[PDB]
């Protein structure tokens, strides 16, 4: 599950943030938003930055369009399998 | 899944939004909002769109009512039982 929210995290931070020098916030970044979604909050506004009801105007920009569906693959991956097997796994 | 995912999503998008020239963001909007209620996001002040606490006060129009029990069916065949067959599926 770690590997899995690192693999969404890190592509979603370079896509939307493209103009960043290094900082230690980077390693927040990565895996702050990615660990929130595993408990329930999928940051609905935030999912498409180009959209009018969007809470990240200034985010928009040239891939972010990729987001959606990456962040559409890490949901699935992490409760449709990853927390169900985790489930299966204390059942039996 | 995807298929109670588009029988909600279309006649959704079709009540809300009944003056609509051919675009391909009608796809994306059929799919977008019906993926994201499976991970715990129901659009808490997106269903009722004539209330006062409503976020989209201008889709306020004829037959809006729908779609909240149209919402209700969809999270009910959705959580109550195509995500616990699919526990129920990996459990066994
Ligand atoms: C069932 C329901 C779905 C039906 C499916 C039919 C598919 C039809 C395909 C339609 C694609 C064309 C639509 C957009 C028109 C082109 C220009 C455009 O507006 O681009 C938009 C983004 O989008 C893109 O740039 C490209 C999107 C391609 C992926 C679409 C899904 C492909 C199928 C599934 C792929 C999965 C794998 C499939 C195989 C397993 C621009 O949007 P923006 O972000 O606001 O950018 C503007 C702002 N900016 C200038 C600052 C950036
Ligand atoms: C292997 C399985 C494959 C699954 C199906 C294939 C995948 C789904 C196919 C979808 C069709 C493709 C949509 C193209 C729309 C183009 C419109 C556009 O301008 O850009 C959009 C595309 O850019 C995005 O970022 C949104 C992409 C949609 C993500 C869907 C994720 C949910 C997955 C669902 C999976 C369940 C599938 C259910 C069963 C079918 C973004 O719009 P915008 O940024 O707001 O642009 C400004 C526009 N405005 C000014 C009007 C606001
Ligand atoms: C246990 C607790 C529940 C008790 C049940 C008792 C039921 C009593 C029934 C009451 C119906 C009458 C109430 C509204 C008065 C009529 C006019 C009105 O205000 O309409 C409102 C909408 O609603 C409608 O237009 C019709 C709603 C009908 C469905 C109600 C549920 C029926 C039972 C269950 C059905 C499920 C299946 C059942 C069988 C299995 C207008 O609201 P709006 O949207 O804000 O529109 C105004 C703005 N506009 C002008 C821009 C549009
Ligand atoms: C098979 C099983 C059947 C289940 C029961 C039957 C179904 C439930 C029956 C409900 C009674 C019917 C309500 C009528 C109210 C009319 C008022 C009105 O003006 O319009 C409203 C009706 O329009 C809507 O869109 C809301 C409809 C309610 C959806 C309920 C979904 C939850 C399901 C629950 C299932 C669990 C049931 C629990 C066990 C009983 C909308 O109001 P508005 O748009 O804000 O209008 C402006 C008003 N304002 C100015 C004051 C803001
Ligand atoms: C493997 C398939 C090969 C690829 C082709 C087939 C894929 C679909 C077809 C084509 C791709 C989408 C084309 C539409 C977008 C082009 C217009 C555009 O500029 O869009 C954006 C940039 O977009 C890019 O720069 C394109 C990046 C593509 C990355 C690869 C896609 C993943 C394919 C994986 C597929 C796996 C499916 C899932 C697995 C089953 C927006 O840029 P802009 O905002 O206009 O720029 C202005 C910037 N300025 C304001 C700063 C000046
Ligand atoms: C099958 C039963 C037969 C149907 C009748 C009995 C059903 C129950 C009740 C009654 C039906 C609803 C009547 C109340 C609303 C009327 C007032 C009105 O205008 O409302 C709206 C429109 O509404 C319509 O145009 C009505 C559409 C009905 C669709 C069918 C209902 C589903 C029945 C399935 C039942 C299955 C139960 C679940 C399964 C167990 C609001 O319009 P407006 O905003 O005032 O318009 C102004 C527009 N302007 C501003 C642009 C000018
Ligand atoms: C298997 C995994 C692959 C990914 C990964 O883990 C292992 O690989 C690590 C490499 C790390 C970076 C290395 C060096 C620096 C330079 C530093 O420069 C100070 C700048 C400023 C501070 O404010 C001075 O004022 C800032 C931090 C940064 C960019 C690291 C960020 C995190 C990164 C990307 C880690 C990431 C989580
Ligand atoms: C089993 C499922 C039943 C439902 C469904 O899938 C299969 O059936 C498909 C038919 C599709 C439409 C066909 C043609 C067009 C015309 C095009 O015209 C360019 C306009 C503009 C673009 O910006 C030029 O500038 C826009 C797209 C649109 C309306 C399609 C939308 C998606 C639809 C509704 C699909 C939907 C998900
Ligand atoms: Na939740
Ligand atoms: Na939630």
């Amino acid at each position: 599950m770690a590997l899995v929210l690192l693999s969404f995290g890190v592509p979603r931070k370079a896509i939307l943030y493209p103009h960043e020098e290094p900082s230690w916030s980077l390693a927040k970044d990565i895996v702050f938003h990615p660990y929130w979604m595993i408990f329930g909050e999928v940051y609905a506004y935030e999912i498409d930055v180009c959209a009018n009801d969007s809470t990240l105007p200034t985010i928009c920009g040239p891939g972010t369009w990729l987001t959606p569906f990456l962040q559409a693959v890490y949901l699935f991956v992490q409760y449709i399998i990853m927390v169900n097997l985790l489930i299966a796994f204390f059942n039996n």
